């Protein structure tokens, strides 16, 4: 009755020997985890990296949320820390008229619920939300000011979150393309019931979100298996999230109600995430949350060598949804064949493997495209272009392997799968222009061979 909540999702507490390489625990854990979407991990105790900071030092610039349920929100006035904690607090200790660590998180989560579902309602709520600057900078230690011996340890940790983008297990390591967004942390300020709507990955990665300090988060987590399940449902229900958006900071998302999606057969899990603990989310795994009180997170995508077929299959489905890439995935693919001396081992035989598929549906699409008559054809260096001058004007996809112009419309491209869609002009008078030919790609390959073994 109202509120039931959802089965608990696993919880990890490793030893200090499993805890030394996150990649090999996370690829541990994920036959498990990938079955519930979200997971928690609990460090060895001895596991406290130093948090220090000037609560009066830090300011930033609040955003503001009203909470209803299948409202819509956009994905992407000054507060210091504690400016910011003063407020919170008095808020929750009002609304409740108890003091904020007597309030139970089972009433919080049950009053969440009801109040989004509720129109007389009109509860708004403030946070925060920005990728580490200057102004504001990550909660792990970094490089700069001299470090105490403790800060020493927990510098070079795999779990402190500005070193896990740029390891050699991770992928999008050596991308050299900017992906800001995407490869620095981001640090969010909660308070009582702000919240994160439901939602998936740029490219369908990881997540890794570690909170460091004040009252629980609150998760919800759905299995990638179920993703079209679940987006299914939400179109019943808020059709205006899905009408397509004029690009990428506007993409629309909601609340909803995890007993909904109960309902409807979706299988739904949860946790409270406590100080020191860190949630994983895993490749198109749905997921969305609030805030117990005041509190400060950390988090940062990622991707394995686990993820590259996923990210080949994401980067088609933004095509058939005519959404924008964040970067290519095919020019990421290239870069790390054209590193593959220095590549370590089982990243070159999970980046071969990609490549031959590569190979084979380019080779496809070339035939394609000469038996409709394109026969001009010249080199083009695509990486050098920036990305909107290099979307197809059809899908919105970045190009990279190859691309149709025409000298009717000049800087305009279409991929190889939209060469009907550039103009009226007989195909003889197209141009396909190319990153590679066949003869320069098998070579790059079996470098990649030979460093596997
Ligand atoms: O909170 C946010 N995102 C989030 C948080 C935790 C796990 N996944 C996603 C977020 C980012 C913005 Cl910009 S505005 C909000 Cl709200
Ligand atoms: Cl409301
Ligand atoms: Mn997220
Ligand atoms: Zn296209
Ligand atoms: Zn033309």
């Amino acid at each position: 009755s109202m509120f039931l909540p959802p089965p608990e999702c696993p919880v990890f507490e490793p030893s200090w020997e499993e805890f030394a390489d996150p990649f090999a625990f996370i690829h541990k854990i994920r036959p498990i985890a990938e079955q519930t979407g979200i997971c928690k991990v609990r460090p060895p105790p001895d596991w406290q990296p130093p948090f220090a900071c000037d609560v009066d030092k830090l300011h930033f610039t609040p955003r503001i949320q009203r909470l209803n349920e299948l409202e819509a929100q956009t994905r992407v006035r000054d507060y210091t820390l504690r400016t910011f904690g003063e407020m919170a607090d008095a808020f929750k200790s009002d609304y409740f008229n108890m003091p904020v660590h007597m309030v139970p998180t089972e009433l919080v989560e049950k009053e969440f619920w009801r109040l989004v579902s509720t129109i007389e309602e009109d509860v708004t709520v403030e946070y925060g939300a920005d990728i580490a600057s200057k102004e504001f900078g990550s909660g792990f230690p970094v490089r700069d000011i001299k470090l105490s011996p403790e800060e020493e340890e927990y510098l070079d940790s795999g779990w402190n979150l500005n070193n896990m983008p740029v390891m050699e297990q991770s992928v999008l390591a050596h991308i050299t393309a900017d992906i800001c967004g995407m490869k620095l942390p981001w640090l969010y300020v909660g308070m009582c019931f702000s919240s994160f709507c439901w939602h998936i990955e740029d490219h369908w990665s990881y997540s890794i979100n570690y909170l460091h300090w004040g009252e629980p988060k609150t998760w919800y987590g759905v299995p990638g298996y179920a993703a079209e399940q679940l987006e299914n449902v939400m179109k019943k229900l808020a059709p205006e999230l899905f009408v397509s958006q004029p690009d990428l900071l506007h993409q629309l998302v909601t609340i909803m109600n995890p007993n909904t999606l109960m309902t409807h057969e979706v299988p739904v899990y949860r946790t409270n995430q406590c100080a020191g603990e860190f949630v994983i989310t895993f490749p198109r795994a749905y997921h969305s949350g609030f805030n117990q009180g005041f509190n400060f997170a950390e988090a940062v995508n990622f991707c394995t060598v686990d993820w590259l077929p996923l990210g080949r299959q994401c980067v088609e489905h933004y095509r058939l949804l005519h959404r924008y890439c964040v970067f290519s995935h095919d020019e990421m693919i290239c870069k790390m064949a054209s590193k593959a001396d220095v590549l370590d081992v089982v990243v070159a035989s999970t980046v071969q493997k990609d490549m031959a598929i590569m190979i084979e549906d380019e080779k496809a699409l070339r035939e394609t495209v000469r038996k409709l008559g394109v026969i001009d054809s010249e080199r083009m260096d695509f990486e050098l272009l920036p990305d909107d001058e290099r979307q197809c004007v059809k899908c919105k996809t970045t190009c990279f392997m190859s691309a149709i112009s025409c000298s009717c419309k000049p800087g305009l491209l279409v991929c190889l799968h939209h060469v009907k869609e550039l103009c009226s002009c007989p195909p003889y008078k197209y141009k396909l222009r190319y990153r590679y030919t066949l003869d320069d790609l098998y070579p790059m390959m079996n470098a990649l061979k030979l460093r596997a073994e």
